[PDB]
């Protein structure tokens, strides 16, 4: 707990001082600094240098303007090793591609990439980190969705430390899986021979079986470089405060902050405010309602969003790129959760599914169908568990969001009520 | 398309022409000559001339009267044949048939019948049509539905041209089928020598799957024949002009028209104009909503229409009848169509069925039960396909509404949002 | 002109570069730099060694005199610091002029202190300076500026409402220098608009001895201007931080121009983020909302068209859950939080120095209110009371000014839509 803050609190303030230094060579000013196109780019120059580059956006003579600075991976490198006393200190790097990998499963659908793989397009809420390298971090490997490593995994299937390596993503999925089961059929994938087409399919049907009968996936708040040094430069001290990803810090963070985006003619400020904050607490996935709930203003699905991505591509011409605050405040705040929900418990059920008449009255009868039809070897076990399952099931008992001003966590709220981010598009509508 | 024009053009410039002659012979003022009751019992003179009569409505010393006159068919074919330049002009007789059908698909339901042709009663969105004679023509065989055909088909399963005139509605209803599948099914009914109730159980099966993989059924908007007869009468030239059935041209002509309807006394005028405007874009069957859309005013179901139908029976007295103009026009336009929409195609998918949870808060986790749950000879391939498709799948996409001033339909306007117009009666609730 | 535009924009360099040496030397950190308790501090510094007057008092009466202090507040082990930091003047003023390039410039001085000015109208209602005066205690709305100097510069003059005039002449009249009084008379008659509160007012202007008759006529003369409104200036002042912060991050206020009225301290909100102390029993948002109204003048404002502008609702002052900002010697530092200031709005609005078809023919047989634009049709001691009974709380003014988006830089596309002290 203390000992976690104290770490989690020196990678912040490593990265902090890493970007204040990066900003000084750069000559930037501080409000340039605190343009997220500015950041991404410094981020993905450290990134790649472990020459390196990209465009860099200033505000000359009244108008944005786009320099592409090179450097020497060898300089970068010295100036990261050295920004975090000594040490390599690859947790903060690694910590900047699970914002980047965040931003990504926001910004992007992966459906090209699905099928590719022979998935249905349509789990791409199982998605989390398809973007992140393959043999990221133990930080890395917890971010990943089911999907994603499922997506690692038949990549594969498609030297004899790939034998390990496989050996690695079975047991990386199997700790994902919250049911035996599902973990069973994983041992029968890794312990099989010359890995084909029967792994192949089984894993086709784990993915699936991890819509409903959901994975243990970490969900970590990752800010853009510039928060971080931004708060480092104004006297914050992240090391004597220390740091959480998953508490309330991340939120108390960004409001304290003020990041900026350049924008585009047609796009929406607002919008491109929504895309950024989903990013910040790695919500692209998470229940529209809820995201909504807690941010206070609606968070709509990505086919309504009036935006493009944050990256600004050498094609388009910058003497019509204005540059708008980025609304990432939050009406509450919510601790950040690795579970899936409930997959099993079983214990008791409690509730109504069917009316008896009372009164002689002209009317339909209602019933929940689906589930009183519904009760009439490891893969029928899940077939036959996934299908106990109902969209009204209830999971988190008991837990609720805060106030920003209740950073002890002491009194929840617990919030009565679309909901899919990707389910709105020209083929769908989810 | 010029020839196409020219053609629809010429049999429209018909009926309008003979429209006006029939409203000199019986003396009627031009507003009599537009009203509703009085178009049809002129278009069932002609359909039934090919003596003959039936109720003309006058205005005489303040209060509606009903006369009912009669002609030779020989007379009527005459006037008919000379009104269309020398010619037997069957085109124009059965558009007239068309209107009359697409007028009974709005009034009436047609249980009675489908329950004694061995039909559920719930197909009725495949009955366009019924009303229709079997074989009508090239235009009445293109606008009958999937459910219209095979009602045919069973009754001629309950003089070896019949052999032929089997084969003949065969083959229109596997003109109407999108897929193989179904295609070849139609084949085994047709090949099939004495049809009995194999054939039967088949087309029943076959009506069942076009619900969902719906049958290419054309659409034609076709006007009360006072609505043409007015237009030539003010100075329009059909043929110079050119007509369409599918485009902006009946869209156009509403909008400079005015009918009028005899109302009962209890009736809503708004509800009648309703009940004529579906009849005449042919969209009894078509959704409320997109119906509402074009329409600019709510589409409301059969069942919360306060109306009978538009006829008049000799039953009731004409001393309570009153003269309302029907509301016949529309805030957008859209181009009436030939396609059941996307029957397969397969090619990705593209979506979102789950939630991944995000943050640790009290709450149920959405996911699509069907879709999920759903991958779990000619007659399988058929249950297999339909069974993998969804209510949200999208149809006609890039396709949208028009504005009446966009008559190239060059910039298209796509909706964003009940559904049946007959799923709303004492029995049930749709 | 934008030479206008580039002198306001000139001083505001000024202050921000100023602010910014001051919290170098007090070692501050950006965060508690841009604590508004510190700002006022460092602001009052500024402006008590300027104060020539308790300057030459001090070279004869012994204290330390060649100093000057105030709070200044620090987070150390976990908990907010109060302490008394004494500072050599001179040193204060030398800091002053090099950050205004070797001027002395007190015009930035003067801006500062309509900021202390617009705050002190926001806090408190003043009844008491107005019950001894011999004026209603209601007449509240009239008293901007009033917690001024009496010799305050021309924008420190401009900014002064129509009672807060009045209570600097009926001080004279109850107490060479007949040109201050006759100035002070000018400036009075400059704010009224109408041309019979203008003449009353230069009876009063040329008069020797003035006495009852004339603490009389000012006391009426201040009456009708509730209803009969004098053109008093509202400018958009903020704390030295946010000038401070804006500056050092990279705005530069001589290029880009700056004004007062304009868009501008809009925008400069929008961009900042201020910091205030916050005492145990306090909602944040109210404390908020009193900053927000001093920042914009707002105090006396109808509430509905300053909630209209803010977005959400401008409550009244006796329903507002926070006390005063700053901090007294007596309280308990250990209770002591410090939250962020929600100082941003929804629109803007220009602030104002002021206070065809006229009628219809009914064509319709139906129940309604024929209307007719009162004052133009209508206009065509005693007059003052015609023309006050002759106004109604229902007519309106500033026809057809609206208000604009954050979006809308120039005056473009209006947006056309309540005591504060109100019992
Ligand atoms: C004024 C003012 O002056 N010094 C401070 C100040 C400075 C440092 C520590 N504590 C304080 Cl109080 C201050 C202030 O009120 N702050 C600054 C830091 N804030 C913050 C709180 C939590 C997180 N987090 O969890 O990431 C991030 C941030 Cl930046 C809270 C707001
Ligand atoms: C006045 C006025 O005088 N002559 C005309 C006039 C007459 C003939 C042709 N063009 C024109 Cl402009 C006119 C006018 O404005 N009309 C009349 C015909 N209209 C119409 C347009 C499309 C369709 N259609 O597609 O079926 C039907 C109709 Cl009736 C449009 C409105
Ligand atoms: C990113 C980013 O990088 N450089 C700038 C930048 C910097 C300086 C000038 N212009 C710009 Cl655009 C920038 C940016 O977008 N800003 C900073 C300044 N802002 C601002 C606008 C108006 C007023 N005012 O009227 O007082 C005050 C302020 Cl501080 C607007 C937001």
């Amino acid at each position: 707990a203390t000992e976690i803050r104290a770490s989690v609190g020196k990678m912040i303030d490593g990265i902090g001082r890493f970007y204040i230094q990066m900003c000084t060579e750069l000559k930037l000013s501080d409000y340039e600094g605190r343009l997220i196109q500015n950041s991404l780019t410094i981020e993905r120059m450290v990134l790649s240098a472990f020459k390196t580059g990209g465009p860099i956006y200033r505000r000359v003579d009244g108008k944005w303007r786009r320099e592409l600075i090179l450097y020497d991976k060898e300089e970068i490198r010295r100036i990261w090793r050295q920004a975090n006393n000594g040490d390599d200190a690859t947790a903060g790097l690694t910590h900047m591609m699970i914002w980047h990998s965040n931003l990504n499963d926001a910004t992007y659908q992966r459906t090209r990439a699905l099928v590719r793989t022979g998935m249905d397009p349509r789990m791409c809420s199982l998605m989390q980190g398809s973007t992140l390298p393959r043999r990221s971090g133990a930080a890395g490997a917890a971010v990943k969705g089911v999907g994603t490593m499922v997506m690692e995994l038949i990549r594969m299937i498609k030297g004899r430390r790939t034998r390990i390596a496989y050996e690695r993503m079975c047991n990386i999925l199997k700790g994902k899986f919250q049911t035996a089961a599902q973990r069973t059929m994983v041992d029968q994938v890794r312990e099989s021979r010359n890995p084909g087409n029967a792994e192949f399919e089984d894993l086709i049907f784990l993915a699936r079986s991890a819509l409903i009968l959901r994975g243990s996936v970490a969900h970590k708040s990752c800010l853009p470089a510039c928060v971080y040094g931004s708060a480092v430069a104004s006297g914050y001290d992240f090391e004597r405060e220390g740091y959480s990803l998953v508490g309330i810090d991340p939120f108390r963070l960004l409001q304290n902050s003020q990041v900026y985006s350049l924008i585009r003619p047609n796009e929406n400020p607002a919008h491109k405010s929504q895309l950024v904050w989903m990013a910040c607490h790695s919500a692209a996935f998470e229940d529209l309602r809820v995201s909504s709930f807690i941010r206070g203003t609606k968070v709509v699905p990505r086919g309504k969003l009036s935006t493009r991505g944050v990256q600004i591509a050498s094609n388009e011409n910058m003497e019509t790129m204005e540059s708008s605050t980025l609304e990432l405040r939050s009406r509450y705040w919510a601790i950040r959760t690795r579970s899936g929900g409930n997959t099993n418990q079983q214990r008791a059920s409690s509730g109504q599914i069917s009316i008896q008449p009372t009164f002689s009255v002209q009317r339909n009868l209602p019933f929940d169908r689906p589930t009183i039809m519904a009760a009439f070897d490891m893969r029928t076990e899940i077939i036959r568990l996934m299908e106990s399952a109902r969209p009204e099931d209830v999971s988190f008992q008991g837990r609720g969001v805060f106030e920003l001003s209740d950073e002890k966590a002491t009194s929840p709220i617990v919030p009565s009520f679309g909901s899919y981010f990707f389910g709105d598009n020209a083929e769908e509508y989810d």
